């Protein structure tokens, strides 16, 4: 199928970092560090909405140049049930598209049909019923709703654990509960019955919301997420570098003290 | 697959009736009178239940009984959830179980696997989200639950209309939207779907619960179904061969006035 | 009967773009940009109300005054309930009435009988049985309500697909049901049977309040609108003529993911 | 620890089935249908609040009766908390004592401290967590609380569902929140990380209440019981003899289709 | 075990002070006045918070420079549930980790595994059932939670008096009652069984939050405590050197008033 196609690229992204970025500058500082892949934003929706604007895809111009600037996939953000963005996205080019719950939500109550599309979808969630709901829709990735803009670990943290925690009670449930267990969750008996047998999600799972230091990103690795998503904070402080890479290198050696006391070292705020 | 053989079973029964029967005789009047199929009862469950009492399973003696005074189909009832009184159902050799809400229920939370049995299930239903819950758990043939006991036909339309317009809802229905509405069911998505490009219930739809005279009868058939079951109530009048051939020809004739005007003519108590 | 050749006048703006002017240079870059009409509008209600005022009918000199600028048909509003400020307009000699909940509200209870007037209106609904409602009370266009001023494309979404939503669901409907149907809508059944057999609304049906982008314009277009009203944002940017031909472009090939790449870009 | 040496006797009932008796005949009658022990009862609690009585310990006179009327091992009902009723249950030799919640209660917040008694002890239980602080009080055989005296089964696979649910989602749990769950249910740690270990709860688990045909024995015994127990039902009915052993049957047999259609076949009313 | 290892190294603190420090300065004042220990904070949590920020771990940095300019035991502080926090505080060779609520919560469900770890491990506590749920997990020393940033002891006192007086119920309580008394506590009962045979807590229990003067501190000491912790407040005033030694004067002569006296005397 197609499907397993685009479940096929997004485990290319196993083990890696993704970074957002405002201009091309920041895209290749973040190349540079070894991100995986770049994720476009014309303005951090944090600081729209601060304002109390209406948040929505980029300018197709500035993902333009942002493609054009780097030689990693790149990613961009629809608003959740906004198909008509999700084609433009397409038709530029870009790799993969995030239906974001940090942009202004566009339909209340449907997510984009994400089996319309040839280019993979990432989508967030809070627990299981609501990733394998993404999945059913056709989103070949997931990532935590996490708290986005706040810097705080907890939300993500209570994300993955319950995610993970109800994978592990499906894996060794008497099958004959599990129509109830799939009626409770409200999911798609099908892919309940699949993630039963795989011992794990169907697709790649990323944490996302409130990664600040190396030390939460190797936390997320250790709790047993495939990779980080991580925002434009990074570029805020003194040398984005060396923080850039710092979140890298805590990613790819998260099970070695060593080496996180050594990248941790004199990181300033 | 086994399980559209035990569908194709069910297909059989279209444009039948179906009889309580508690002994040999009542059998042979169902199959005088021309059912499609009898059910076996050693005790009517609304007379058990009356005196307060535990309604389970049939003694096999009984039901050994019947299914030698006869040449149609026999029916028996399990408690919901207990998967053994199944069991022993099956080893009979009975041709229907039916797991009923009309005897005491075994399991709050879970209905028997029903995939795991060679002989066809009947389940009921109120609406189109428990009947195909009920599908998947893999009942072959689908009833309405009505009201059993009480002679009223009000419950059993709710559900009939209910249901079928629930399927006409999802017939026209954009599909980008049948995502949100499985959920809202709390049904699995692809028996939805499958449902939608039917354009009608993938199993046999039966009315139960409160058929009492011709017209009720035929009502039901005028509302879309495709055969109805019938309680030992019959056997409480005279002339009771006079009574369930009645309803047999009602349920033939349907949608001939003159023919329900000859079966409804004196028809007594 | 004159109701269905208000019904077919209107009929004349499916597929276009209706914008919101303030004067008469504004009202030229539209009609050159390829607006199908103009709606007037002295000052945006959302500035007085955001300033506490009551917003009503525009002075009828500055009316007068886009109606010259201009050969594509003009559109004015006048308060929910307001019948002299609807007869005004008309005496002016615009071409449509909006009855617009944008504007302070004038009669709590009661609609304009806009049957008692020769040129066609426009009400507002959020969902099937509230444009039925407006239809026998002579309305020969609805749009939806959305939710004016923001930007925000959400509410419109809702109210598009509450209304398309029920017509499909009223398509396929046993006839026998439509009785109890027609009651729990609060809608007249006739007009209720006639939904059903056109499978669709009698009149035009447009999108408002919200749309803001290209890829606005062309989903309400994808999600079966007939066209759509825009506000006058699209004269707060730069090159404002580049801004409106981008709208226009949008919803003339709602269906062309590659074209709405090259309106898009670069708009700000 | 003489605590194992009673967990380790209460094996030997693995596979069996326990019946109540009020008199030595119908003791007779459970071991010779194949009882692997009986319960003695000087009247059905049932009754004695149907007619708003107190229940308590039976006469220690015919529990010597049945005592003697029997070689299978034989056990009694003492109040929850009434650690005198125990004592002198004790001192007459009997081989098992059963705490029970079908008897009236005697003390509303302590049960009896377990580990103070030579013989073993039967407790009830609707949750893990209970039959966790059952065992660490000292109990060294488990059984359903069910809904005693009704015929119906539902109660009773409620509990079994949830003591077995709980197990599983335990054995698989990652050991950093095994904390937090001991927490949740008010159980002991320790006993909480055994049972992680075992997968199974330490002790002997048996099904009780409302079982009232063999289809019930057998399916408490296909949802993972080691054994059931069956009230004096059975002796209210036809041919008592061969409802008892229709029964005792089932359980041996319990994954035989076959054989529970012959014990089940011709058994008369309940 | 390596438990009772960890046990035995929090009872060299029994009779001290532990003060909080931000630099080396502060660190060499504290070493000198004769504190036990010190605690390095990169900035107080109370003034990340009032802020309104998220308060994490010290830069690794500054707590080597601390490590280093001192001879006394280093702690420092990881957010709850943080378990890859503390392995970067062990790596860098400091004595003791403070799963510390000051902090802004990392698992709002689960504390650290503390068993995992070479080094020992403070929580907080507001009770007895509180106390042994973190001891099981691993925790060598126990601190009040009190109150912190304020200055005020109330706090403090109630949870000193609620842990000690618990104790003194299990003490002579009738053991067939321990069952439920365990039940009621979310606690451990193995662990409660093995307090009522100490008559103590099993580790060492300290005061802390809102300590601020002499008389404060010698409470906490004739309340029953094996130790203090004070936080830089102490630092913020004239001759900090005389501040900090007066408090562990107090409690080192927690029982002499005309000691007490002495020190209080001229503070501010």
């Amino acid at each position: 199928s197609p499907f397993s196609v685009k479940v096929g690229l997004a485990q290319m992204l196993r083990g890696g970092v993704i970074m957002d970025v405002v201009n091309a500058e920041q895209a290749r500082i973040a190349e540079e560090a070894g991100a995986c892949a770049v994720m476009a934003l014309e303005r951090v929706p944090a600081d729209i909405r601060a304002q109390g604007g209406v948040a929505r895809m980029s300018d197709p111009q500035m993902i333009k140049e942002i493609k054009q600037a780097v030689t990693i996939p790149v990613m961009a953000k629809a608003r959740i049930g906004h198909f008509v963005e999700a084609q433009i996205l397409e038709a530029i080019g870009i790799d993969y598209i995030d239906e974001s719950e940090v942009l202004t939500l566009a339909d209340e109550d449907h997510h984009i049909n994400k089996h319309n599309f040839r280019i993979p979808f990432v989508c967030g969630c809070r627990n299981l019923g609501e990733a394998l709901r993404r999945i059913r829709e056709g989103a070949a990735m997931i990532r935590t709703k996490g708290e986005a803009g706040t810097g705080n670990i907890i939300e993500a943290v209570r994300h993955v654990r319950s995610v993970n925690g109800d994978i592990r009670v499906l894996r060794n449930m008497d099958d004959d509960e599990v129509f109830t267990f799939a009626k409770k969750l409200a999911a798609p008996y099908d892919l309940v019955m699949q993630t039963k047998q795989l011992g794990r999600l169907p697709v790649v799972q990323f944490a996302a919301g409130g990664v600040a230091t190396p030390a939460d990103a190797a936390l997320m690795m250790q709790l047993g997420c495939d990779g980080v998503f991580v925002g434009s904070g990074i570029f805020k402080s003194g040398d984005p570098a060396r923080r850039a890479r710092a979140i890298v290198q805590a990613v790819t050696h998260y099970s070695d003290p060593e080496m996180l006391v050594e990248v941790s070292c004199g990181l300033g705020e």
